[PDB]
């Protein structure tokens, strides 16, 4: 019959596990990609970017997505020890790491049996192979259940404060700002809201989005960054605006601007790792101490520094002469993700918006 | 716990068509089933339409068994703010879905399929046009719009600089629209100009509502102008004109907007500039086309609107048919974990 019309209809389709980590979307694509050339997760990401970028666009943007959508493609692992390969994507490009989506992915690996649950277990390890290195996750099980996840935590790739007290001149009305740059899986410009002359509130979202874009543009133009072990990482993809908390349980509140100036509704896992490295570098957070970060929505992530390391003969701008090498810390983050749908994305060839669009200005 | 749907769009404008998972909903006509959803179960709409499952320009509907005689499919429309269609674009989507997926059957060797929708507002009569050599591939859909009419003509509304005073026509096609040339506002219609068109459209809407006080003659509940339709020269030379409808809480229609097309049509038609059976083509801000024609006109004795002249016996009203294409962009199973702090959604949109 017209089951031939269904073969046809599904041609070039993708299956996804639609999730969110505390309000922030994680559209996890589980099939429909062909083989993508590349020896590692970094090379697969570049391949996707240089040759098949219309895929990111149609999956992330209206009408299938929206100006603040986020997601990822899964792959077989390449790296030894890894359960899953993952490349992240968004409305602008491809982050080398993402905490909220890594939490979601750990959760989904376990809740759908991608990874199997050792009979009588409380914690299930799930190791993601990312463009930034191995990320070791743990799904913390709902104690009297088979595969029901309470929350998920990740041990991030080594994070470190990169350059301190950088002056960036933005145009009026914002003027001159002081920022730290730090790596937490992505490079971040960390800036106090107080300096943008704007409060973190829903009401000021569009202005915090403008200001993040200008800051990100101006940093990349003025300041060259380079990850000392990962040559492919050499820009600042995200801006962290922080300010006083609203939930008293939380050290601070933040919004992250990234992608095509979209805002994280989560507190942002990599950005959390990046603030933690910074305070820790400054002797303002101790190993083991709990740091709680609140989002614009009021979502919470919990973090702690599990250890530190000094790497002899490797310096970054912030590394003083009196130091024997650069400081990195290993940060853990914990949060909760939910499955919000099992989606099959279709692309009618006659659809003028099979490759997505945004009405976002300029 | 879970809902099934067909994600669609009508030339860019989202239409989430929920095809199962609602509980049993009472009502002896669709308007009562809509009231019951509103009064007892609004949370379903919110979680299906708002982030994270949705977004601030999401629209859609719930499919039901039809009740009205003649009807093929029951439906209640919804969006992130409420329970109306607006622009009518879900109707095109649902007519298409119904044929595409088997809800409605196709007579053999048939080229066009009637799909009649049972909505809270009355029957909506549509036709699915079949792709030449196929049995249920839909090329497009036509909808018979609610009766439309020019209401008031050459209205002078005074806007703050830089817009100034602006000549508009006010016309009904499901909502009342203020139809206003882009030239009049001094903004060229483009995506990059959209926020300027938005500012201006709101300015215009508040200014008209404050000064002109419009009233549907047979529908007293409709006493404002909720949409501003900004038109100008087309980019596609197949199209008569190009437009963007500004409506809601600072929102733009990505489609040409079917009811605005029907309003624009009754306007041209009243001024002697469109003929019955003439294909009018309208382009959106993203380049899509809708096609309309006026099928017929009527007079309504003893009922008058401002544009109705002293010697005319009743207002002029027209019936237009609006054609457009809806695409299927997904088949989704949505889930609501009861412990999900966002099972009923959120919005970061502010006013
Ligand atoms: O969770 C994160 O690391 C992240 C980065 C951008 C959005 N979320």
């Amino acid at each position: 019959h017209q089951q031939k019309r269904e073969i046809m209809r599904f041609k070039k389709s993708f299956t996804c596990i639609d999730m969110h980590t505390e309000g922030e979307a994680a559209r996890i694509v589980t099939s429909g990609l062909p083989h993508i050339p590349g020896s590692n997760m970094a090379e697969k990401k570049a391949y996707l970017q240089e040759n098949m970028d219309y895929l990111r666009r149609g999956i992330m943007l209206e009408p299938r997505g929206h100006d603040d959508m986020f997601g990822a493609f899964l792959f077989d692992p390449i790296e030894e020890g890894a359960d899953l390969g993952i490349v992240f994507m968004d409305t602008g490009g491809y982050l080398n790491m993402c905490g909220h989506n890594s939490i979601a992915a750990v959760t989904a690996a376990v809740e759908t049996g991608i990874v199997s649950v050792p009979a009588k277990a409380t914690n299930v390890p799930v190791v993601l192979d990312t463009p930034a290195g191995l990320v070791r996750g743990t799904a913390h099980l709902q104690s009297g259940t088979e595969s029901e996840v309470s929350n998920a935590s990740i041990i991030n790739v080594p994070s470190f404060l990169y350059q301190q007290d950088v002056v960036v001149v933005l145009p009026k009305p914002y003027g001159e700002v002081r920022v730290d740059i730090a790596f937490g899986g992505n490079f971040f410009a960390i800036v106090p809201a107080e300096q943008l002359g704007i409060d973190i509130s829903v009401q000021n979202l569009s202005r915090l989005q403008e200001a993040g874009e200008l800051l990100r543009t101006e940093i990349n133009r003025s300041v060259k960054v380079q990850h000392p072990q990962l040559p492919h990482i050499n820009t600042v993809d995200c801006v962290e605006i922080y300010g006083p908390p609203t939930n008293p349980e939380a050290n601070y509140k933040n919004v992250v601007i990234f992608g095509n100036r979209q805002a994280d509704r989560s507190p942002c896992g990599t950005g959390t790792s990046a603030k933690m490295a910074t305070l820790y570098a400054k002797g303002q957070l101790r190993i083991g101490e709990t740091f709680v970060y609140e989002s614009i929505l009021g979502s919470l992530f919990q973090g702690r520094v599990l250890g530190e390391e000094r790497i002899p003969g490797v310096k970054v701008p912030v590394t003083k002469d009196a130091e024997e090498g650069m400081l990195v810390v290993t940060a853990e983050i914990t949060g909760k993700a939910f499955i919000m749908g099992f989606n099959t994305m279709l692309f009618d060839p006659t659809d003028p918006f099979k490759n997505g669009f945004t009405l976002k200005q300029y």
